[PDB]
């Protein structure tokens, strides 16, 4: 379940959810869509370091712009984490069925 | 909560291709970290700090078998980040399908 | 959805600006096509046309008066088009509280 | 009933003199719809459907709601509800008006 391939398509939500400021954010906007200056005057973090967040954010796919007239808000979204979590626990499960294995080897006569 | 903290920490560790390796590694057998080094194109220093990085976070334990010391993949821990991501995402999908139900259904 | 056509006929006939201008003075008193020439500046081509779409969308009757012919704003229209406008505008705001109040903070 | 209360109110009452116009308000009054969902339910062209919805989005009958590759188009009752106070105020000024020349008229000897 870790192939390369796995690593490789999840590694840029594994550097996102790496950092506490990230989900700060995401947590404010999986609560209400808001704005860039809303989150800066929420969060001790300067509105250049948001937009580089919030582009990060967007760029592997845990959070969307919501342009609504002239008004950008931003809304975080929860098909990446799901994604996320089938995978880790289906590599979970390997390892779990892994070590039964070896606990059982164990008490063979 | 410290939730926070400890997601943050689960995934610096995974977000490294070197500690991928291991976990792959570990996930078919526990290891010595001298086999690990036999193994993969770091040193046995290097394979000790990412390893101290895996044990730090829950991912990986140590363990005396005879005269030397393996190192295991810890299941329990990606089961335990993957529900709490579950939880939070199946929030921010009600809210998703709230909104689009409201602003969209025809 | 015969409300509509007759929106549309409604507003066609505002959107011009003389026309607007004729609306306004019959508004203000009832007139002959020709007081409305002396009373205005603009000519009685465009009296013509305009105070016959005025009539054609209901905005203004022609009323004999005597010997004269003159033309009387109706008010009742002009109300009944404001309410059907607020009662469409209440249900198009009504749906964007409701998205408003699931995906935005109140 | 001024010539100001024309000139402002004068790009409403033209977005409001087509009931091909109305038909596509009342559509995105009851569901934030793309150009292509609205063609797919309205006996009008994808260029037609563009025109009108720049006419309509130009003086702030609807506006764009832009969520990921959608774009996708709503109707608000602001501008409705101030062309019906203007409306309504108007109607009534005649309606005062009115009476008054009627009491004008019985005393007139």
């Amino acid at each position: 379940g870790m192939t390369v391939g796995t690593y490789a398509e999840l590694a840029s939500v594994f550097a996102a959810l790496s950092d506490e400021t990230r989900w700060e954010i995401l947590t404010e906007l999986g609560r209400a869509d808001q704005s860039a200056s809303s989150l800066a005057t929420r969060l001790p973090v300067s509105r250049q370091a948001i937009a580089k967040h919030l582009n990060a954010l967007q760029a592997c796919g845990l959070v969307e712009s919501v342009k609504v007239g002239r008004e950008i808000r931003y809304r975080a979204l929860g098909a990446e984490l799901n994604k996320t979590a089938r995978t880790l626990e289906r590599i979970g499960a390997e390892w779990d069925r892994r070590l039964a294995a070896i606990k059982q080897i164990a008490e063979s006569m």
